[PDB]
């Protein structure tokens, strides 16, 4: 039995749908999205 409700986050990957809570964070893995880390390689 569940007793958790889930948030959102002020940030959001538009490539594969991701969540940070940093402006820092989620450059970090919009830049890495090129090259052989798509997701998860
Ligand atoms: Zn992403």
């Amino acid at each position: 039995g569940s007793s958790g409700s889930s948030g959102e986050k002020p940030y959001q990957c538009k490539e594969c749908g991701k969540s940070f809570s940093q402006r820092g964070s989620l450059a970090v893995h919009e830049r890495l999205h090129t090259g052989s880390g798509p997701s998860s390689g």
